[PDB]
């Protein structure tokens, strides 16, 4: 009945009683595990549950106000086929959507999320204004603050609001003529689209891409992000003087803008959220991934390492220094940053907090474990249970 | 219908059609994934399936010989409740078991495995002779060779054969009087059990544990492995001259001996197998895990690193150097070893070969990806499907419980 979860490092044991209530169903079956894979009555049933979650959170479950709310939403659905949330409910939902994200190692700060109600957004122009205000509040001159901006929900009888970009700030990727790619190869598709929509492209490796904001039943409009608002950090190493001369850099604000927020059967196709970076995400993944910037060999060559064979561990050595550079650079530039050790350690605390709160915590082991030095972090030795709880952040198909 | 598996580095795509033939159920349900957790009529069915696999492997499927074999096993089971495997079947079975091990990144070598038939073993003393011969063959003076020794199967009318030790070679763990442990903390239980059974221990950090072998319905007997049979490697660093002075070492032969072998419904509780080490297992797991030798901090301090803050990545630096020392030490000592980069690269080839052969390959992502530099290896960016295929190696409860 209750999955036994053990920590092998310490030997501590707990039981996940929260998974037995997973609203949705995962891809795994008793026949095979696919955990490593990246990817009106029904509405009323999801709505009732959410409202119940809300009233339970303010210790008012079963009250008259609780019953009224349940009845009021059931009435809106019968009359309009859908319903609207109250400000306090959206705030509550958005927070839970983060708390329930299984692949996020930074959930310890879930409760201090700042939600911005942008359900009154009239068009692409206003949408752009909202995104700019979000970036300003979030960046905060380098002292990053977690936040999310919720745009008008999906509704029958019109299209939805959508931010074509995968993140508010992304570097362009130009298909160089010879097969190669200058800039970020992961952004090749979105870059070519920005160009198709009348954008004058650049020729650099770190060109900040414009935003392709789509309004309901309207073609995507192009908007350029004011340079003074997109904070960036020049990369340098504390002892490798030549590093700075590599011209590497990275933006300060990580902000996913292509995921769908779901709250009580309601879907918000546009709701950009952001926090702060964990060193590995930049130094190891974005900079060292073979299908990304792939700078590992270049740096190793500059470190004068024996790259003639794998046994020397030049890749491991190079990656470490690259990560050191990112941490050193971000701290020097007074920009919020967190190393994988501190991050994973805080997540272990989040697990303890959650076990006492709900009796479990949905977590995807594969994503919680950092890309480098896995077994060196406390989460590696921690067994985890993965399941889908609502509210939640979901992946959605590209608008094109 | 069939699970779509994708590689995010290259962009390639395949569909696991073999998972549909998974013989047994795992712990995951559509409600929640548990892949991160470490842990008569049916007999005939499993046996028939195995015989079909064997005859299909030698291109004799549906032949008189095949049909006769199936009849034999049915007759034997109906008469005794079990059956005798033919020599060639045991060989084929053991190989498949390795082939089907989801948590093994070294399966590219599944076909090259020496098999010792010890089904004639009648005592612990004899069980010891078999083991020593295995170690000698497998060790091969440094040029390690994959091998397995299959002891008498589980049957009605008597107890099972067991090897209480989790590996043929492991270091003792002595609980000091201050909460600390001298030696391998992971071996405190097995160490104490050997002592309780009459063995007077040493007091070092690297004491090879005596073998606790058990014959059917008999108490375990102590057996000391001859030092000349246990090949060890002294650890040193190519540049860090002070590393050698740490007096650290490790054995050459990794040999699991607490697992059960399952072939066509038959269970072999004692079937020790071995291969060779992948550097990270020793450098990262055995020496750096906080619950093992935990030398990470001492090494960092010796490296004169700044252990004050975590942002300096002192842990990461020390781990890399400890791994380099293991690779350097084994290469110098002429003892077979492979780094995580070469091992993972070879496993990517295994996936391809298996995609052509059986149309898929069960793999536990969490175990395949090395304990360090995960994203730097080719397997990290590869989707995998985990499931149970027989023949297979299975975990089993400790004989003293
Ligand atoms: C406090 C700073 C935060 C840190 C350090 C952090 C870190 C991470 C990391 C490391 C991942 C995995 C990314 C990858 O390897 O691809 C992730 C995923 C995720 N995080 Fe957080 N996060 C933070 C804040 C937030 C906030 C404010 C939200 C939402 C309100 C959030 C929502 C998510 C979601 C939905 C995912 C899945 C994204 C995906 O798989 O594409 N995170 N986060
Ligand atoms: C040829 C050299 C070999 C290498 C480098 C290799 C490497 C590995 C590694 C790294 C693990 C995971 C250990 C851990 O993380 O705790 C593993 C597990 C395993 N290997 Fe291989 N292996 C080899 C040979 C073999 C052979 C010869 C067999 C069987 C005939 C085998 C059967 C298995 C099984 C069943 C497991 C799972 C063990 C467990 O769950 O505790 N391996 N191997
Ligand atoms: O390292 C990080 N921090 C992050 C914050 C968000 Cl919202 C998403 C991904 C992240 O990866
Ligand atoms: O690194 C390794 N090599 C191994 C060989 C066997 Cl048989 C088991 C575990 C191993 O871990
Ligand atoms: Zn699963």
């Amino acid at each position: 009945k209750f999955p036994r979860v053990k920590n092998w490092e310490v030997g501590s044991i707990t039981y996940d009683t929260l998974s037995a209530q997973a609203q949705q169903d995962g891809p795994c079956t008793p026949r095979r595990c696919l955990g490593s894979l990246v990817f009106p009555e029904q509405l009323l049933s999801q709505a009732r549950d959410f409202i119940n979650q809300y009233y339970s959170s303010i210790k008012r479950s079963g009250s008259q106000a609780h019953e009224q709310r349940l009845q009021e939403v059931e009435a809106e659905v019968a009359a309009t086929g859908t319903y609207q949330l109250r400000e306090s409910e959206l705030v509550f939902g958005a927070k839970q959507a983060w708390r329930n994200a299984p692949r996020c190692v930074g959930r310890i700060q879930w409760g201090k999320l700042q939600v911005f109600d942008a359900r009154d957004c009239r068009s692409a122009q206003e949408m752009f204004t909202y995104i700019c205000n979000h970036i300003k509040y979030a960046t905060n001159r380098g002292n990053l603050r977690s936040a999310i901006t919720v745009f008008p929900q999906r509704c029958p009888g019109r299209g939805d609001f959508r931010i074509w970009n995968s993140q508010l700030v992304r570097y362009a990727g130009y298909r160089q003529q010879d097969g190669s790619v200058r800039g970020d190869p992961a952004n090749v598709e979105i870059t070519e689209l920005c160009i198709q929509h009348g954008w004058t492209p650049g020729n650099g490796r770190f060109d900040v891409l414009p935003l392709l904001l789509q309004a309901p039943d309207e073609p995507p409009e192009l908007f350029l992000l004011p340079p003074e608002l997109v904070l960036e950090v020049p990369l340098e190493h504390p002892t490798l003087e030549w590093f700075a001369a590599l011209g590497l850099r990275w933006y300060a604000l990580p902000a996913v803008s292509n995921m769908l927020l779901e709250i009580g059967g309601l879907e918000f196709p546009a709701a950009p959220f952001s926090g702060w970076y964990m060193s590995t995400e930049i130094g190891t993944r974005n900079l060292c991934d073979p299908h990304r910037y792939n700078i590992l060999e270049d740096v190793a060559v500059c470190m004068d390492l024996d790259t003639r064979t794998t046994s020397s561990l030049w890749k491991d050595k190079a990656a470490v220094e690259i990560n050191v550079a990112v941490l050193h650079s971000y701290q020097l530039a007074k920009v919020t940053i967190v190393d994988h050790h501190a991050a994973t350690a805080s997540f272990m605390k989040h697990l303890e907090n959650e076990q006492k709160a709900r009796g479990g915590c949905p977590a995807d082991w594969a994503w919680i474990v950092p890309p480098i030095s896995g077994s060196l972090t406390p989460v590696f030795h921690q067994e985890m249970v993965n399941y889908f709880l609502s509210p939640a952040f979901r992946y959605q198909p590209d608008p094109w």
